[PDB]
Parts: structure tokens; C-alpha cells; sequence
């Protein structure tokens, strides 16, 4: 009924989104250090059916960063246009040289090949510890939003076609998570016990929540619907993961459901949703890779132990295809799903 299949991409990967229904853009890397692990972008057609290594994944391309940046730290990509956080190197950092820390990157459709365009350094800082935490692009891919780690929390909102700054945000805590609506009009964001609604196109406040039970720990965001999000947190007190939609209009907000799909895991690393709206993924702390469908609030599979350790990101193909997932552990695993599993 499902098909797997994993593949050690050489590097540790802490980035990974789908370019189209078959190309799966990873990115990661061994670090600065002098130690004979590259620092890449690497573009993969995959099919999990085949019988071989080389024709599950196929290598279409791949652009080497410099053995002495950082390894990319997230990555997301729409129509062709990438946008990559990675530092530089950490001493150019520190002796105030400048951190061009994100990265404007072009895929050719055609060509398959990658090409460096710019790269800008929007934190200024001269703290190597620093990195950029959240990248990402709307679908239309005219606009853009990063969070750096940094203190006090910022999210930047971007032009990713040239990397000019539409506005900056200093948020009031840490930001947790985040994400564009559809039309990319509004970009909302979680701290641990808040969720903040903005528009990207005049940076005002749409709505904001704020009456979270005090035992749960917001952690991703992800649109399911035009005025609606869907918010995972994890329980404080206890081990288990809560979904919730929570719909925004007029200034206001309503939980339209709540529930706990699982008490399994304490947290998780990533989460993506399809661009139907009706299917979540989940990675989990202990290595999970879990299916929700979104109608019932419900977890309908668990593939149990699909990397080694630390999942960092789950992407999903845009026609519900393919769910992919990468790993600090060199691994990317691909599970293919049977035509309209989730309905
Ligand atoms: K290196
Ligand atoms: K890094
Ligand atoms: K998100």
C-alpha cells in the first residue's frame, strides 16, 4: 500500500522542500571545519517504486557552498527562486567582515541546474551563534519571511527578488513558527503560548490569540484554509501532541476544533501540510514520521524510526504524491502515498 525508500545524501540535512511533484531540494552540511564534508544544495527526482539506489534517487544537480560557511540552517523555495540560511564563516563573522547570511539561489526547470544569484546580510551581527532559524516563501513567491535566532526576536519581511526589507517586526517573545497564507497577503506566527496575524502588506496586526491552555507549548503553524490555521502544540505536563484550527475574521479568532492526536511523542521537529489542505505530516522527536488527516483531527499511520536521529524537516509534494524527510543523520527518507489516502 505504501512504498518507502531512504537514501544517504552525504551530508547532515537540515533542509528540505519539493520543487515540483518528482524534485526534492535538500540542503545541509558538516560545517565550516576543515573536515572533508561538503556543504551543498542538492536537487533529487525521486521514485521510491524502482528496484535500485540510482533509480529512487536521482541526482539532478548540486551547488557546493564553501567548505568554511556553516552548514544552511533552513531553506524554502517557490517558482524556481530559493532562499537559503546559512552563516559564513564564523571568523569573518566574528571580526565584524560582514555575514551575507541569506542567500538568494535560481532552479532552472529545464536545465535542472542551480545558480547563485545574491545574498544579503539582514541581522548585522557579529555573534557567530546567531543563525537564521525560519526562511520562508509565499506561493507566488513575491514575498518572503526569515526569523533569526537572535535576541530581541525579529521576523523580517522580504522581497525575494532583489532581498529588500518590506518591513521588520519585532515580535514580543520567541518566534516558534510560521507561516503565508495562500495568497500571501497575510504571514501569522506562534511564540510558545501566542499566535500573532500580520499583513504582509501593511505589517498591522489581523488578529492575535493569546488563551492557550497554560500546559501547552505552541510549536508549528501551518494554513489549512483561506481564514484558517492549523497550530501543533505540545503538552508541557504529560507527553502528547494537540492539533487545533483556529479560524481568523474581523479582528477576532475561533477555535473551530481542538484535540490531542497522539500522547506518543513529547514534541516535534517539523510539520507540513498539502496544498489540498486535507493531509498533515508530523515529525516526532523520537524519529517519527506521522499521517493526519485533517478532516477528523486523526493520525492514520506512524512510520516508526524513519531516520537515526534528529528529523529536521518533512515537505510534501504538491500534488499529495510523495512525503519527504531529511535528517541530521545524512538520511532522506521518501514515502510514497496511495492516490487520495487521506479522503
Ligand atoms: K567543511
Ligand atoms: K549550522
Ligand atoms: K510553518
Amino acid at each position: 500500500k505504501f512504498v518507502t525508500a531512504s537514501y544517504n545524501v552525504g551530508y547532515p540535512a537540515y533542509g528540505a522542500k519539493f520543487l515540483n511533484n518528482d524534485t526534492l531540494l535538500v540542503a545541509g552540511g558538516g560545517g565550516e571545519g576543515n573536515n572533508g564534508i561538503p556543504n551543498k544544495l542538492t536537487v533529487l527526482r525521486v521514485d521510491p517504486t524502482k528496484d535500485t539506489e540510482k533509480e529512487q534517487f536521482h541526482i539532478l544537480s548540486e551547488f557546493a557552498l564553501e567548505d568554511n560557511d556553516d552548514s544552511p540552517t533552513a531553506i524554502d523555495a517557490s517558482k524556481g527562486i530559493i532562499l537559503v540560511g546559512c552563516n559564513e564563516n564564523s571568523t569573518k563573522i566574528t571580526q565584524g567582515k560582514g555575514n551575507k547570511h541569506l542567500r538568494k539561489f535560481k532552479y532552472d526547470k529545464v536545465n535542472d541546474q542551480l545558480e547563485f544569484l545574491t545574498s544579503v546580510d539582514f541581522d548585522a551581527s557579529t555573534n557567530a551563534d546567531d543563525y537564521t532559524k525560519l526562511v520562508y516563501i509565499s506561493r507566488e513567491g513575491t514575498v518572503a519571511a526569515i526569523a533569526s535566532s537572535k535576541v530581541p526576536a525579529i521576523m523580517r519581511i522580504i522581497d525575494p527578488s532583489d532581498l529588500t526589507e518590506k518591513f521588520e517586526i519585532e515580535t514580543r517573545g520567541e518566534v516558534k513558527d510560521l507561516h503565508f497564507s495562500t495568497d500571501g497577503k497575510v504571514v501569522a506566527y506562534i511564540t510558545g503560548s501566542s499566535l500573532e496575524v500580520i499583513s504582509t502588506v501593511t505589517g498591522s496586526c489581523i488578529a492575535r490569540k493569546t488563551d492557550f491552555d497554560k500546559n501547552w507549548s505552541l510549536s508549528k503553524i501551518n494554513f489549512i484554509a483561506d481564514d484558517t490555521v492549523l497550530i501543533a502544540a505540545s503538552l508541557k505536563k504529560g507527553k502528547g501532541i494537540v492539533l487545533t484550527k483556529i479560524s481568523i475574521k474581523s479582528g477576532n479568532t475561533s477555535v473551530l476544533r481542538s484535540k490531542q492526536v497522539t500522547n506518543r511523542f513529547k514534541g516535534i521537529t517539523s510539520m507540513d501540510v498539502d496544498m489540498k489542505g486535507e493531509l498533515a505530516v508530523l515529525a516526532s522527536n523520537d524519529n517519527s514520521i506521522a499521517l493526519v488527516k485533517l478532516k477528523d483531527l486523526s493520525m492514520s499511520k506512524i512510520f516508526k524510526q524513519a531516520h537515526s536521529f534528529a528529523i529536521t524537516e518533512v515537505t510534501i509534494s504538491p500534488d499529495s504524491t510523495y512525503v519527504a524527510s531529511v535528517s541530521a543523520a545524512n538520511t532522506i527518507h521518501i514515502i510514497k502515498l496511495p492516490l487520495n489516502y487521506a479522503n
